[PDB]
Formats: C-alpha cells, structure tokens, sequence
DNA sequence: ATCTGTACATGTACAGAT
DNA sequence: ATCTGTACATGTACAGAT
DNA sequence: ATCTGTACATGTACAGAT
DNA sequence: ATCTGTACATGTACAGAT
C-alpha cells in the first residue's frame, strides 16, 4: 500500500507516451535514413532501442530514450585491453569504408565517433519541425545526445555500437549465470546473438584511450527484462504476475531522488541498480518469490543486498564477472559510505524520499 | 518399481542409435541430394518419436520431411473438415493434385534408391492413406523410413487453427506468438486433398514442454512427460501387436492425447518423477474417457475429431477400452513380454 | 520485360485507461 | 473486467532501378 | 549457394557416493 | 534400490568461408 503508491506516482501516460513516441520516433528515422545516404561511413547501420523506455521499467516521465545505432563489422579480431574484461581494441586482418578511421590495423573509437557525431549534428540543423539540439559531448559517454524540447524536454542517446557476430569474448564465459533461472537453452540462445562494442571514450589521459572500445548487452538485457520469470507465463494474461519490474522501479526511483539532492553520488547510474537485481533475479530464481504481495520484503531484501556491495566495495558486471563496477579505481569508498548511509536511513525512517 | 523397470526396457542403446543413424543419414543425405527436378529446393526437417527424443525399444522408425517453399498459394477447406484443404493459385504440371506430386516424387526416390549399392535398402510399397515414401533398411537390423513431402507456406496459419495449441497457460502467449509465426505445412492424404502437418511445431513441444525454463535441463528437473508418453506408446504398441481388431489405432492418437493432458496439467511438479504411477494412471483415465465418449481433438485443429465414428468405428473403440481397463486393473501384464 | 530495398500490412504482448 | 496505443517481428508490394 | 566448424542441447553408460 | 559426476554419441542452429 505505501510502495503502490510509489509505482502509481512512477506510472506514465498514454499520453506523454504518444506525444513523447511521435517526435522521437520522427527524429530517430531522419537520422537512421541520413546514415544510409550517399557514401555515408554508416551507410548498412541498424536500429535497436534499447534501455528503460523499451523494456517498461522508465519511472516518472517518457523523457530519456536509449537508441542503438549498430554497424556489423565483419572479419574483426579483439585484444583485451590489459585484462580489464571489459574494454577492447578492434583490430583488422585483411585491408572498407571505416578505412579513414583506421590507425595501422587498429581501429579509432574516438575519430569513428567523432565523425558520427558530425553527421547527425548536420542532420538536425535541417530539422525545423520540432525543436531540437544536439547536447556538448560528455567525457566516458559512447553517446550522442539529442535534447529534445517537446514543449517538455526529452533525452536521446544515440549510442554508436559495432556488432560482430561471432562468439563472445572469454571474459564472458563465465557470465550470464541464468542456468537455474532462465536455464540454459536461453542461455545458449542468448550467447548466439550478436555482442556490440561502444566507445569507452573516456578522457582520462591514459594509453590507448580513444582507441578503447567496451561490450555492451543491452540487447540482452532487454530480453531478459522481457523475459524475467523461471515460468514462461510469469506476467503474461494467463500467468501469475511478479513484482521484479516494480522492485526495479522503485530501487531506480530511491537511487534518482537521492541523486538529484547529492551531488556525492556522481559516480552512481541506473545501470547499478540493474546490475545488482540481475544477481538477485539469480540469487532468488522462483517466481513465487517476487509475489506482488511480498512487494517490501522483495524491496527490502534487494536493498539490503546493494547495501552489501556498497559495504564490501563488490558489484560484478553480470556479463564480465571479473569486471568490478564497485572497484575502488570506479568509486572512492567515502562515495559508497555516503550511499549506504543515506540508503539505510531512507530504509528505516519510512522512505521520506518517496514523498518527494 | 514396474514402470521404472519397464523404461529400462524401453530405453534405447547407445551403441544402436549410432548405428542406425550413420546409416539412414547416408540414404536421407544422398536422396536429398537427388531432389535439388521439380522439387529443387527441398530442405530436410527431421520430425517425430526419435527426434522428439521419445522413440521406444529400438532406433527402427525414423520421419523426415521434404518440405518445400511454395509461394501466394490460395487454400479451400474441404466440407468443413479443419484438416485437409485443396490447393490452388516449375510444379506446373501438376489445383494442386497432392496424388500426382506424390507419385513423381515417389518416381524419384525409386529411381535413386535403385543406385544405393552400399546399404540394404528397397522402398515399401505403397500404402494408401500414407503421405509417405518409406524406406525399408537391413542393417542386420530392420529399420523403416519414412520420407514425408510437405509443401510449406509461410502466411497466416488458416483459419480452423484459430482456437488450436491451446499452449496459453502452460507454455504462455509469447510461445503461442511465435509458433504461429513459424511456417505451415501440408501434406498428402480425395485424390487431390493434402493435410496440414505441425511436426514441426510438435517438435518444439516435445523439448521445450516444460511451465519452467529448466524443466529437464542440467541446472532444472527432471519431469517424468516424456516417460508418460513412452509407457502409453508401448501400451497401445503392444496391445495392436497382437489385435488386429486396433488396426485403425496409431501412436499419434497417444501422442494428441498426452498434449490435452499437458494442457490440462501444466505445473512441472504434476509430472514429479516420484509420481510416475499416478501420472501414468491419470492418462489412462484420460485415454479411457477419450474413447467412451468417442471425442479426441486434433490438438492443432479442434474441430477435427481424430475418434469420430467415420474415421474409427465405435466397436474398435470399446474393444481397446476393454482391453486397457483389462491391462489397467491387472497390472499390466501386457508390459512383461 | 524482371529484380529488390523500402516500406506498407498483419498480428499481438505489454501495460495504461476506462 | 474490457478497450486500446506503442513496440516489434515477420510477410508482402511496388517504384524505380536493372 | 553450399558446405565445414563450432558449441551445446538432447540422449545413453557406468562407476563411486548416498 | 537412488543420486552425481564424467565419458560418449547424435542432432541442430548458424557463422563464415568458398
Ligand atoms: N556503465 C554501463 N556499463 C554497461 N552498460 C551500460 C552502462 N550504462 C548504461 N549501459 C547500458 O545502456 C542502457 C541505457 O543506459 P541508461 O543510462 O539510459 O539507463 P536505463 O537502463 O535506460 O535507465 P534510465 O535511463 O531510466 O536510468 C542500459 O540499460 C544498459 O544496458
Ligand atoms: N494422423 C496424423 N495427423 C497428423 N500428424 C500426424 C499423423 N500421424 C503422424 N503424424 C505426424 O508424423 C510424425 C511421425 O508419425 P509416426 O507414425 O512415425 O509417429 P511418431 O510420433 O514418430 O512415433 P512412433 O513412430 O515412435 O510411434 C508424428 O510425430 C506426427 O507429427
Ligand atoms: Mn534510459
Ligand atoms: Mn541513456
Ligand atoms: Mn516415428
Ligand atoms: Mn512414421
Ligand atoms: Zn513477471
Ligand atoms: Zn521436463
């Protein structure tokens, strides 16, 4: 009753939905067409959304939309960048309309990006229906931001993404743990999808920064958001409903009201909290423990597991286990003590930060 | 106790999958060849007990499909029968008469079996009301099989299927969507009627029948479904092995009764192995009431009632209740030869 | 005359709305 | 409960290119 | 367009632990 | 008797090379 309330403030509106669809889905196709045209480097790129808004777990508004604009590159071989897991340089065998972004067989993620971003600022100078700019470039985002005023303001993240399609790296070998969850025949399926490198494009000064590429699953993630139950009814019109999307949202909410107010918690994103439920969806694989009845202990036990991460400095990439979200290198422990203390007197005071 | 020890028996050997296998792979792989003729094209869907992974007592019996794309082709239905349809609009020469295909098909086979000079192979004769071409095998075993045509369209499923795989509780509407995306098929049965054929989708079934993801996975459960369906298929296998008054019974019968059962039970934990009698009991007393009202519905097409009087004869019908109430009440002696 | 990328046409799970 | 807009997967048509 | 290569599902088999 | 773990065998989806 006290966190239904939460989730019907969280809800959108058909009708922000419609309005903020209509332009953003017109905006999205010049761009995709404009890529295609002439001797365009992006000419072949394919559109996948991604994040929130098309796995039904937004909160608050429709007003920030991910979108995946993705290259296949084939015959491409990958060295790991000094054993991270995670980050990538793109290498070439053979000798291509990416060679003006080539350095010597390896492959530029800051000059392939930069070149992107050219095109699609280009792209919305033409755009005189509806009122839109293209945001300053953000250190570490593989983004490129449109700001959208619909009257109301919208974000874009037009993220620029190669796709290979052979198997997964061997830092993820030992990810994707859904065997005594979603089981291993979608775990098998899942790894014969594609994988996608973004731009770390980080500007932190260090070597080979800006030719640094990262994985990124966020179509996995997307399926398996939309796929989240041991049975496959769970949430559909004959099935049992569960409350995993809802504790998301309020976990993305708790972690959102509390960043708007400190600006300690710059270190912290979304992607946290959804990397910490993949593991409790693992942890507490059965559907009948997400009963939308037990909603705050569902709550409460997915907080006192973040609490733990936060405590032990420990937030293991879902897809890349070796890779550390929670590592001292990402964040300083004062910033997660200041996170598990605000987090634990939120927990135990009410939520007053709901109410907000 | 029992029915563990009567698996036992059931249960294929290692040593016999491999052989048979490697062997029918050589005919199936060389006919296919053959056909890419009017039937360049054709692709190769293994379909039934073996590949289902529910075939008993020996590696004997093998099905696949020769399907082929075939476009825009208009449908009729047949008097309202749900199952069978006339075919209209390379295959010029040929409405669509499902006789005349199959026998150049047929033509075909023949033809290129007769140049197999490494296997023991010759080509049944054929059986009316079989859509297939059958191959029999001597390995120093015998083994028959059956290669199915199949044309295969990839629009809307008709019409009659609408209210059909009535999959929605138990394997969930998402399930349901994507099977109806997949293609269907039609297949030969009056000279010029085919039949709609959902091997394929049986298939899928078979090995993803669990409400869980895991359900007989490494990391899940074990049900006990498929050995439901083995100890009926060997039930009624035996039992027509020695009446030849169930002649006009097939193991498909057994098979479109255990999906209602699926249906009708969907929880894993219905089918928990230490439950293999109850459950065992309970498809019976499914078959049972299936036959005393003379009512098993194609589980992909509703309306065509696989135990109606003009296909199966009320006295065929009472004569197997009889006989499975018999083996029923007695335990089943007929599983003990 | 055909071929074919682009995009209309069809159907339905999801979840907001009445 | 039922009605319903968006997203998305797949089937097909046809203008414009061959 | 056709085929090999790869990965891992579904099986069976058999011994050592329960 | 049942369960676990390893070995062994076939089927099947699809990347990619020819
Ligand atoms: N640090 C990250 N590491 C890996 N993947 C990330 C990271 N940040 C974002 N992503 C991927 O990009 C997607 C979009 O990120 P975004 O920051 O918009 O969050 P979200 O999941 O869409 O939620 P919301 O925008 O409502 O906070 C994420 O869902 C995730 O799949
Ligand atoms: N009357 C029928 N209607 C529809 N499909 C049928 C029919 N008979 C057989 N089939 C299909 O053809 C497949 C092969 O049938 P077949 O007679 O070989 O049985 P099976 O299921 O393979 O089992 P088994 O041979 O072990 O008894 C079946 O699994 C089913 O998909
Ligand atoms: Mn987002
Ligand atoms: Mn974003
Ligand atoms: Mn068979
Ligand atoms: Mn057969
Ligand atoms: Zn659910
Ligand atoms: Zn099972």
């Amino acid at each position: 009753d006290k966190l239904k309330k939460v989730l019907d403030k969280l809800r959108l509106k058909r009708k922000d939905i419609s309005e903020a669809a209509e332009t953003v889905n017109k905006v999205v196709e010049r761009l995709l067409r404009r890529m295609q045209k002439r001797e365009s480097e992006f000419k072949g790129v394919e559109q996948l959304n991604t994040g929130s808004y098309y796995e039904h777990v937004k909160i608050s508004a429709p007003n920030e939309f991910d979108v995946m604009f993705k290259l296949e590159v084939p015959r491409i071989e990958l060295q790991e960048y000094y054993e991270t897991g995670a980050f990538y340089l793109v290498k070439f065998k053979r000798i291509n309309p990416l060679s003006h972004f080539l350095e010597g067989e390896v492959l530029s993620a800051t000059k392939m990006l930069s070149k992107f971003r050219k095109i699609i600022k280009e792209e919305v100078k033409e755009i005189k229906d509806i009122d839109v700019s293209v945001e300053k470039e953000k250190p570490g985002s593989p983004a490129v931001t449109l700001l959208i005023r619909n009257p109301e303001e919208i974000s874009v993240d037009i993220i620029l993404a190669l796709e290979s399609k052979g198997s997964w790296p061997i830092s993820t070998k030992e990810g994707l743990p859904i065997q005594g969850w979603l089981g291993t025949k979608v775990r098998t399926n899942l790894r014969r999808e594609p994988f996608y490198l973004v731009p770390k494009n980080a500007k932190d000064g260090n070597s080979f920064q800006g030719e640094t590429w990262r994985l990124s699953f966020s179509h996995t993630e997307k399926y398996i958001l939309n796929n989240h139950g041991i049975e496959k009814t769970c949430c559909e019109s004959s099935g049992a409903k569960c409350c995993r999307k809802e504790c998301l949202k309020l976990m993305k909410y708790l972690l959102e009201q509390l960043k708007k107010e400190f600006q300690e918690l710059d270190a912290f994103c979304s992607y946290h909290v959804k990397t910490a439920i993949f593991h409790m969806w693992t942890q507490d694989p059965q559907d009948s423990q997400w009963d939308p009845r037990n909603l705050s202990s569902c709550f409460d036990k997915l907080l006192a597991f973040f609490l733990e991460c936060l405590r032990t400095e420990k937030l293991d990439h879902y897809f890349i286990p070796k890779f550390n979200l929670f590592s001292q290198e990402l964040i300083d422990r004062k910033s997660k003590e200041f996170l598990s203390k605000k987090i634990e007197y939120e927990r135990n005071n009410g939520f007053p930060i709901f109410d907000k």
